[PDB]
């Protein structure tokens, strides 16, 4: 693992803002990916644009290195700060 992305998610939390979706979805891909890996929780259902959306998304990146999927994580997490702060 490399901390610095657990540094970012406190740091992405910390966002003045949720930022949109697409932001959003990809923070939580790849701090999914990042952390969990081959998703293997179910399907939401219920709601979509925070229950699948935000599966599927994860689900499109099942097999992923933890690391690779930090350093993007981190670099959105630096793009966010542009858009809403950190
Ligand atoms: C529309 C579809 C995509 C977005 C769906 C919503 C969830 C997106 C998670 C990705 C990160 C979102 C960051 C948004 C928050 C900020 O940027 S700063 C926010 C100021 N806003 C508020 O106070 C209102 C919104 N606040 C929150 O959502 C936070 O209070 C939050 C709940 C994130 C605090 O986290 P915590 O209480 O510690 O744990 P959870 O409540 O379990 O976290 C919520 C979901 O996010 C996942 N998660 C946890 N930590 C991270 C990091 N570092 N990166 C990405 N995702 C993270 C949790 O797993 C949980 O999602 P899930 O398990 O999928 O249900």
């Amino acid at each position: 693992s490399q901390a610095e992305f657990d540094k970012a998610a406190e740091e992405v939390k910390h966002l003045k803002t949720k930022p949109a979706d697409e932001e959003m979805l990809f923070i939580y891909s790849h701090y999914k990916q990042a952390t969990v890996g081959d998703i293997n929780t179910e399907r939401p259902g219920m709601l979509d644009f925070k229950g699948k959306a935000k599966w599927d998304a994860w689900n499109e990146l099942k097999g992923t290195s933890k690391e690779d999927a930090m350093k993007a994580y981190i670099d959105k997490v630096e793009e966010l700060k542009k858009k809403y702060g950190i």
